[PDB]
C-alpha cells in the first residue's frame, strides 16, 4: 500500500495538482486505462488501496484510505491519542474493514476506532454533513485542511463534521483524483472554498456511468450519452469519452477491455 500524502494545510494548486496524480497514479491501475484515462484497478490487484495523507490544519493528518479500485475513502485514520484512530465507513463491513482498520493503522502501534457511524454515500455523508447535498459542502483545500483538522486528533467530532470533511475529503481526494475536473475545480478553487458545481457532483455521482461508458466506449464514442452535468448543472450529454474524459482523472474499474488510449 502506498500512501500519498496530501498536506492540505499548506499546500498548493500544483501540490494538489501532484496530489492528484499521485493519487491517481497510485490508485489506478498501472496498466488500466480507457481512452488514456487511467482506470482504477479491480478490486483484486495486489494494493487494493491506497493512503491519503492528508495533513491538514494544524498539520493534523487524516489517512484517508481509498481502496483503490474505486477510490473510495474507505475510512480513514487520523492520529489520535497516539492511536491510529481509524474510521472506516460502516459499510466497509469484514475483511475490507479489517484492511482498512489496518491499513490506515499499520505502522501505527496503537489504533482506535472511531467507526464512520455512517456509509460513504453522499447521501449519506451529505445527510450527517446535515446537507441537502454536498454541493452545499464547500470544498476546499482549506476546507480540507480545516475538516482534516476538525477530524484529525480530534476526540469528539461529530458526524456532521466528520461526514463533511468526508465530503470534502472525499471529493477533493478520490473525487478529485477521478475527476481531473474535480481536481480542476479544487485546483481552480485552490485559494478558495468553493461549492462544488453540479459537475463535480454529477461527476462524482456519474464517475462510474462515466467510467463504464468510456471504458465501453467504442473508439471514443461512448455507448450511451452521458448525461451528466456541466459545472453550471447543465445537461452535459457527453457523447464522447473525450468530451469527459479531460474530466476524468481515474476511471472507475472497469471490467473488460476498452480503447485504453
Ligand atoms: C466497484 C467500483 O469500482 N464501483 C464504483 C462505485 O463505487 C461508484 O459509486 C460508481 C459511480 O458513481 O462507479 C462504480
Ligand atoms: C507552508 O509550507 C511552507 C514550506 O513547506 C512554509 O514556508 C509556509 O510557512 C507554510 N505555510 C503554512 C501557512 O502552513
Ligand atoms: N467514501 C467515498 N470515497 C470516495 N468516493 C465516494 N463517493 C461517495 N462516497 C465516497
Amino acid at each position: 500500500i502506498n500512501t500519498i500524502t496530501y498536506d492540505a494545510g499548506n499546500t498548493t494548486i500544483n501540490k494538489y495538482a501532484t496530489f492528484m496524480e499521485s493519487l491517481r497514479n497510485e490508485a489506478k491501475d498501472p496498466s488500466l486505462q480507457c481512452y488514456g484515462i487511467p482506470m482504477l484497478p479491480n478490486n483484486s490487484s495486489t494494493i487494493k488501496y491506497l493512503l491519503v495523507k492528508l495533513q491538514g490544519a494544524s498539520q493534523k493528518t487524516i489517512t484517508l484510505m481509498l481502496r483503490r479500485n474505486n477510490l473510495y475513502v474507505m475510512g480513514y485514520s487520523d492520529p489520535f491519542n497516539g492511536n491510529c484512530r481509524y474510521h472506516i465507513f460502516n459499510d466497509i463491513t469484514g475483511t475490507e474493514r479489517t484492511n482498512v482498520e489496518n491499513t490506515l493503522c499499520s505502522s501505527s502501534s496503537s489504533r482506535d476506532a472511531k467507526p464512520i457511524n455512517y456509509n460513504s454515500l453522499y447521501s449519506t455523508l451529505e445527510k450527517k454533513a446535515e446537507v441537502n447535498s454536498r454541493s452545499q459542502v464547500q470544498l476546499g483545500i482549506q476546507i480540507l485542511s480545516s475538516d482534516i483538522g476538525k477530524i484529525s486528533g480530534q476526540s469528539s467530532f461529530t458526524d456532521k463534521t466528520e461526514a463533511k470533511f468526508l465530503l470534502v475529503a472525499i471529493q477533493m481526494v478520490s473525487e478529485a483524483a477521478r475527476f481531473k475536473y474535480i481536481e480542476n475545480q479544487v485546483k481552480t478553487n485552490f485559494n478558495r472554498d468553493f461549492s462544488p458545481n453540479d459537475k463535480i457532483l454529477d461527476l462524482e455521482e456519474n464517475w462510474g456511468k462515466i467510467s463504464t461508458a468510456i471504458h465501453d466506449a467504442t473508439n471514443g464514442a461512448l455507448p450511451k450519452p452521458l448525461e451528466l452535468k456541466n459545472a453550471d448543472g447543465t445537461k452535459w450529454i457527453v457523447l464522447r469519452v473525450d468530451e469527459i474524459k479531460p474530466d476524468m482523472g481515474l476511471l472507475n474499474y472497469v471490467n473488460g477491455t476498452c480503447q485504453t488510449t
